[PDB]
């Protein structure tokens, strides 16, 4: 095994291979903390982020479990990959901190739409690698369910991946597909689709589409740019309260989008136009998207590949904190790092 040296960042407390020199604060998270490294091995600056209190519950150990299992399977260009996992333990019984790695990207999304002024091909390039990677994740049956600009980091090169959590170093909620904040409790993978029609809408415009103050309210500006309900979607919904609620609003047409979204390519409104749907079973999906119009400049059906199945059976296992460590410590274990270009 590998030597490790310690120190202190940020009050905490990080201890990795010798391999990864000049640790340097980059943000945190809600699990986690990260910090750039430069990998003495390749020559190139990574991304190590150390988990916080991995195994403090069954909670905590069954999310760890989950990371771990996610990330390994993970192996598109479009997505974050692990390029190393270590821990300084050296036992099971000693096993208590987990250390990923992966590439250094540049920054968030946010930081891009701060600028607020993206060129119609930098928008087609970023919504393209987005749909790429995610048309990945969808063809591995998973659903990511909270896309937002934190989770797209991208270097100056442009080049963009999907993070499984980002950087809080933005509520969230003006991103959620409705049935989402309507607690449908069974999700399309389109409610992804939906997130990134309201991430490709900020681009073109420099403004978030749905900036709702909370729930009720975000559906309310939802409704009044795709218009109310259709009846159609009103029998699918079986909560009356819900019902009574959409149902008794003064009701609102639907905006062409050709209107609001005036001055960006057309090819682009129409896109948004197949991606903002009330109905998840009508949104465009990954794979339609990537066809359409208006990425024929990245576009390329043999380039566009997806992954292997992945088994998400343990999420239904109700598991002790040990066993939920030891599958983990296991996972550990059983990492094969990619190999260096
Ligand atoms: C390594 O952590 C992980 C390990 C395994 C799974 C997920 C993660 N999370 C995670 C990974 C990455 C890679 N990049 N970024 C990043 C965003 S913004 C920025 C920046 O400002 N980079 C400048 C400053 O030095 C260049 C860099 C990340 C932010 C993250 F939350
Ligand atoms: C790189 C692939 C990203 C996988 C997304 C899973 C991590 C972000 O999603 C998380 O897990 C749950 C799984 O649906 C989501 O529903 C929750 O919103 C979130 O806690
Ligand atoms: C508040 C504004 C109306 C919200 C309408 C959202 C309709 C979402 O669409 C629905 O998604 C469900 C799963 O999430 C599917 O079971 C339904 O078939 C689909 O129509």
């Amino acid at each position: 095994r590998p030597t490790f040296y310690r120190q202190e960042l940020n009050k905490t407390i990080w201890e990795v291979p010798e391999r990864y020199q000049n640790l340097s604060p980059v943000g945190s998270g809600a699990y986690g903390s990260v910090c750039a490294a430069f990998d003495t091995k390749t020559g190139h600056r990574v991304a190590v982020k150390k988990l916080s209190r991995p195994f403090q519950s069954i909670i905590h150990a069954k999310r760890t479990y989950r990371e771990l299992r996610l990330l390994k399977h993970m192996k598109h260009e479009n997505v974050i990959g692990l390029l190393d996992v270590f821990t300084p333990a050296r036992s099971l019984e000693e096993f208590n901190d987990v250390y990923l790695v992966t590439h250094l990207m540049g920054a968030d999304l946010n930081n891009i739409v701060k600028c607020q002024k993206l060129t119609d091909d930098h928008v087609q390039f970023l919504i393209y690698q987005i749909l790429r990677g995610l048309k990945y994740i969808h063809s591995a049956d998973i659903i990511h369910r909270d896309l937002k600009p934190s989770n797209l980091a991208v270097n100056e090169d442009c080049e963009l991946k999907i993070l499984d959590f980002g950087l809080a170093r933005v509520a969230t909620r003006w991103y959620r597909a409705p049935e989402i904040m309507l607690n449908w409790m069974h999700y399309n993978q389109t409610v992804d689709i939906w997130s990134v029609g309201c991430i490709m809408a900020e681009l073109l415009t420099g403004r978030t589409l749905f900036p709702g103050t909370d729930h009720i309210d975000q559906l309310k500006l939802i409704l009044r740019l795709v218009g109310t309900p259709g009846a159609e979607l009103l029998k699918k919904i079986s909560s009356e309260s819900a019902r009574n609620y959409i149902q008794s609003l003064a009701q609102m047409p639907k905006m062409n989008f050709a209107n609001v979204f005036i001055g960006a390519n057309p090819l682009a409104v129409d896109l948004l136009e197949k991606m903002l749907v009330l109905d998840s079973d009508k949104r465009i999906t990954a794979a339609q998207a990537l066809a359409h119009a208006y990425f024929a400049q990245y576009h390329d059906p043999d380039d566009e590949p997806v992954a292997d199945p992945y088994d998400q059976s343990f999420e239904s296992r109700d598991l002790l904190i040990d066993e939920w460590k030891s599958l983990t410590y296991d996972e550990v274990i059983s990492f094969v790092p990619p190999p260096l270009d």
